[PDB]
């Protein structure tokens, strides 16, 4: 951290980008490069119990250098307020860009392939994201694809094995049902009350793609979503699905969707 600086001296802090996990975040502008940034805000007196979490995430981004996981830049406390400072994807995250219309295979496998990128590179080293889904996947306005808001070491998106009480193949299957949030909008059960879903998920079978999908991204949607966590494939080995050789393409071309968004 940093306790002798005074960021609001250091960065312009503008238009608020929604909240956040734990308090608001804004788009901001350091001042000495005039880059964009993400500003995150949390008031420290209005969250006790949550400052261990708060600081467990910290860590585990400083530890991270990657092209597929979000930057950190540092963090500061100004009377009663920690500010995180991260770089700006000014893209937006993959369910912003659900907004306008459906994504076709492509779209869905250039994403999913970035995000397996990500996931190879924290597992490879020892690292669970723990909350892989739509809303946490962030593109650049160039179109590259990279993660954020790790989970604390909703239910939709969780294992089996996570609700029930885990190693990185949870990563997987949280990635098989962002699989189908990508290609029907939303998670299983997203009508359903949250609650009801902590007992769905280990009780029933798991989900399927459903839906005029190709063969191969139904399969890969059925390989990340085995009930049995050995029984599913490693990151590496998705990178070589089929779905991803046969329909992924140039991460620049996702600047269409954005764009889309834009008009939309
Ligand atoms: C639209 N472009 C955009 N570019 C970047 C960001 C970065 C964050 C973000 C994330 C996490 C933390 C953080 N937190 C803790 C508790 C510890 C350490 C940390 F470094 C800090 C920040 Cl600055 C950010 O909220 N957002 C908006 C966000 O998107 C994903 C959505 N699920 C929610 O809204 C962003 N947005």
């Amino acid at each position: 951290t940093n306790l002798k600086a005074d960021p609001e001296e250091l960065f312009t802090k503008l238009e608020k980008i929604g909240k956040g996990s734990f308090g608001e975040v804004f788009k901001g502008i350091d001042n000495r490069t005039q880059k964009v940034v993400a500003i995150k805000i949390i008031d420290l007196e209005e969250a006790e119990d949550e400052i261990e979490d708060i600081q467990q995430e910290i860590t585990v981004l400083s530890q991270c250098d990657s092209p597929y996981v979000t930057k950190y830049y540092g963090s500061y406390l100004k009377d009663t307020k920690l500010w995180i400072i991260m770089e700006y994807l000014g893209g937006g995250s993959a369910l912003d860009l659900l907004e306008p219309g459906p994504l076709d295979e492509t779209q869905i496998a250039t994403i999913l392939r970035e995000i397996l990128k990500g996931l190879d590179y924290l597992h490879s080293e020892k690292k669970i994201h723990r909350d892989i889904k739509a809303a946490n996947v962030l593109l650049s306005e160039h179109g590259e694809v990279k993660l954020a808001d790790f989970g604390v070491a909703t239910p939709f998106w969780m294992a089996p094995e996570v609700i029930k009480q885990y190693d990185s193949k949870a990563d997987i299957w949280s990635l098989g049902i962002t699989a189908i949030e990508l290609a029907r909008g939303e998670p299983p059960h997203s009508e359903l009350h949250p609650m009801k879903v902590l007992f769905l998920i280990p009780k029933n079978n798991p989900p399927t793609l459903e839906g005029n999908y190709s063969k191969p991204l139904k399969e890969f949607v059925e390989a990340c979503l085995n009930k049995e966590p050995s029984f599913r494939p490693t990151a590496k080995e998705l990178l070589k699905h089929k779905f991803i050789l046969r329909n992924a393409k140039k991460t620049s071309y996702l600047t269409e969707l954005i764009d889309a968004h834009h008009h939309h």
